[PDB]
């Protein structure tokens, strides 16, 4: 059925109860300047529990995305830290020379962000909010043990269009509502160009609506190759 | 009903089939110089599929543990790399200054090792073998998204004594058989001192055998504080 006001209150209540029962003090989240993290952070703040945002740029990230995240942080009035992952990434990369890719880079960088978030989380007894929505989950458009690694996933049942509706309801900065969804691996990269299918097509597919043959091919391809990303590690039946 | 020979062959067959069906070309494993990773590496090698070992010391690690891992690699005749994680760890740790203890250090290093393993695996189409045995799993004595993060867990149904039995059967070097189980964070650190409970006690508990009230107090304390380490992230049911 979905309406932003009601679904937002249910999520706020579920985050709050989940955090108290965990048990933990509050939340930490990575703020990319994108819509999923903007929405998840806004929801976490409404619980009234301590919420901290990390901004973790690499050199491939855009200044506007940093500024959009900072603007949200100002509006939300939350504790925050901005730390470049680039020096750690560069040291890690250099140290891999004896056995050496853009995807390999993207995945290392996601895992470095996980390390920052869990470092903070352990210091302040927080839980880490993962921002995966239903489209990213189904497509496996996330890094295993990177952005796919979290304690709690408030958006994972939401269509992208529902994420946007929550954004509008929650007064997320306009530029976050209007910008192209992007992993931020290079300037001009967009999720939809990378996937070869639009979010509207994925959402329609999730809804059991007709999509084109090419959309369906891409949806099936992404979903098929990502089965292990969604499940626990394989263990013996003996 | 455990027998080293029979179980070993079952595990080797399962590793092989699991890897073939993944699909992947082979394995990668972090070798600490301890028994769990020694046994897991030996099993992987027996599948006849490409198997690479990474040795990933930090300055906290004991030189003997690197030497024992190297000794095993020589015996197994496998591709391997020895890479200090210290440069990457120091860049990471320095960068956390604004918000930032030994447990946190230990956890960051374990997640760095995860990064190395996955960087290799993705470059060479391998799957990452996790070395968690039934004791570590139950006690949650592993880092979430560090050594607890892998593609496949061949040892996770095994008691520590059964891991050692496999070690003996697989001709793992004597010093690895005889040394104290240890996370390697400082000289003289031992798992049993850390947990306050012996592996024999944990193993007996897992088997439904009587243990002391002291033992049982340490077992439930560890198991209780780690419920979420074993499971997937919390998701809404709505
Ligand atoms: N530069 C960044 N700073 C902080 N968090 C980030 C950054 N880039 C990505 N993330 C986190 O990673 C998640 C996945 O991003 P995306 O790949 O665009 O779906 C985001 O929702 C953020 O929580
Ligand atoms: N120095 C190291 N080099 C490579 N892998 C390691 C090292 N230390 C720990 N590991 C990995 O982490 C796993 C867990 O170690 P432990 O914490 O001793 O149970 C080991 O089985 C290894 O696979
Ligand atoms: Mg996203
Ligand atoms: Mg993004
Ligand atoms: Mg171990
Ligand atoms: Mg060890
Ligand atoms: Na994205
Ligand atoms: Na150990």
């Amino acid at each position: 059925d979905f309406s932003p006001k009601e679904y937002s209150q249910k999520l706020v209540n579920w985050l709050s109860d989940s955090c108290m029962n965990y048990p933990a003090e509050g939340f930490v989240i990575g703020l990319s300047g994108g819509i999923d993290s903007a929405v998840a952070a806004s929801l976490a703040v409404k619980t009234g529990l301590p919420t901290t945002a990390l901004i973790l740029p690499s050199d491939n990230n855009q200044h506007q995305d940093m500024q959009d995240a900072l603007e949200l942080i100002e509006m939300l009035n939350i504790e925050h830290y901005t730390i470049s992952i680039q020096p750690a990434y560069e040291a890690f990369l250099a140290s891999t020379q004896s056995f050496t890719q853009l995807v390999i880079k993207g995945n290392a960088q996601a895992r470095l962000r996980m390390m920052y978030l869990y470092a903070y989380a352990q210091q302040y007894n927080r839980i880490v909010i993962g921002t995966d929505n239903a489209c990213e989950w189904y497509m496996g458009y996330f890094t295993k043990f990177g952005d796919g690694a979290a304690d709690i996933l408030p958006l994972v049942n939401l269509k992208k269009s529902q994420v946007f509706e929550l954004g509008k309801y929650l007064d997320v900065p306009k530029n976050i509502l209007d910008k192209a969804p992007s992993a931020g691996l290079w300037q001009g990269q967009t999720d939809e160009d990378e996937m070869g299918v639009t979010y509207q097509e994925i959402d329609d597919f999730l809804d059991g609506k007709q999509v084109s043959a090419k959309a369906l091919e891409r949806i099936n391809f992404w979903h098929n190759r990502s089965h292990h990303k969604r499940k626990l590690a394989l263990t013996p039946n003996f």
